């Protein structure tokens, strides 16, 4: 019983941009009502009741390399 | 019993831009409303409720590389 | 009983542009009502109840590779 | 029993764009009115109810491979 | 028992455009009413109930390759 | 030279409701486009130009008398 | 030259309303596009150019009396 | 020469109402665009360029008399 | 020349309502965008340019008498 | 020469209303641009120019009586 793991990965992420210029995030903000009781919730939850909001993001690059090796025996 | 896991990835992402001009992100927000009374979430629930929301992403490059690689021997 | 993996994966993903001129998403909002009551969710659910919202994406690439590898031995 | 993967893959995705010009998304927004009492969902569900919304996506280069490599010995 | 998995894949998809000029998305929204009470969803359902929605998307090259390799041995 | 104005005017007007109910005025908007260059108005000019507009009018008893009395003496 | 001026005016406008139940007001605004450059108004003009607009109006009676008398002697 | 102006005017407007109930008025604004370049107004204009509005009268009872008494001597 | 202006004026407005319920003005707001350059304004104007607003009116009564008496000699 | 100016004047204006209930004004805003560059006003303009604007009135009565009397002798 031998089992070789051997991932050879080369990889690159290139993002090449000059110049950002203008951005502009100007939101007139809105009214948002939310009415509930009872909120239940036992494991791993993500939630978001009742929000209004405002994300400006401007990455250089957004490289994002996501990379997952699992090996179980039994 | 022989298991040999080699592979062998060359994998570039290239993304080339000059420059990025005027992005104009101006939205008139309005109205959400929401009622509920009794809301149950378990388990790896990711839930929204009642949101009014602006997401301004400019990324110079946004490349996303995903790989997996599951080995299970049972 | 020889199993070789041997993926040779050479693969590029190219984009090459040289300006982006005006974007413009200026979006007047509307109104949303949602009315219910009990809301059950037991595993992995996904849910958007109730929104009003504006996404302006601009990636200067927007390239991504997903490549799943799974190699299972009963 | 002998089992050779060898997947040899040589993949280029190229996009050429010079420039992108005016791009104008202006949307005068509406009314969107739902009504339920009850829901139920158990497993691995995606489900958007209520929503009045805008995506203005402009990649400069919007490549995606998907490459799903799947080997199972029973 | 040989089995010989040898795709040779070489494949290009290569989408060459100079500019791209006016493109204006500019709609009056309107009106959905939708009314239900019990709604059961159990494994990997994908549904919109009451959407109003304005989806702008401008790729550059707007290429996409989907591979699929199964191999199975009982 | 004898003029007599006796208009004797005994009028009534009587509108009897009991209830009024439900009044629904959903109308999905459209769009209205107008192009001119030069526009000219001298004396008692009542003009609309490029409306989209919607008037919901429910008064209890909507009675209106008009009553003109002219006399000229040349 | 006598002038006897004596309009006897008797009158009554009577609304009788009992109640005025659910009403309901809800339109998806649309898109109105104006383009002029001259436009010259001398004496006595209501114009109204480019107009999304919406009126309610619930008088309880709306009872209107427009009475004019007018006497010129030369 | 003699002028008798003896306008006997007796009138009565009269609006009786109950109750009144649920006035809902929800509009979901849209887009209103106006271009124009010279505007020149000499005397007594009335005029509305590029407007989204929102009027909600209720008035308990929205009686007006309009009386114009006009006698001239040349 | 003898002119005897007596006008006998007896005028009751009534509005009776006993209660004025819910009263809801809830409006979505929008984009109201205006582009001119040279506004010339001589005499008496009433102008409203890029509004966006909202009235909500509720008087118990809503009475307006207007009477204009007007006599002249030459 | 005689002018007799006797305006017997009896009127009433009478608004009974018991009690107002629930109003809500609640707008979500929106965005008003405008772009101008010369703005000439000689006598009497009123103008209003780039205005989001809320006005809530809920006056008891609202009762209003105008009257004018004008006596030239040339």
């Amino acid at each position: 019983v031998q089992i070789v793991y051997k991932p050879v990965d080369l990889s690159k992420v290139t993002s090449k941009c000059g110049s950002l210029g203008n951005i502009h995030h100007k939101p007139g903000g809105g009214q948002v009502e939310v009415k509930s009781e009872k909120l239940d919730f036992k494991d791993r939850v993500q939630s978001k009741i009742g929000s209004l909001d405002n994300i400006t993001h401007v990455p250089g690059g957004g490289n994002k390399k996501i990379e997952t090796h699992k090996l179980t025996f039994r």
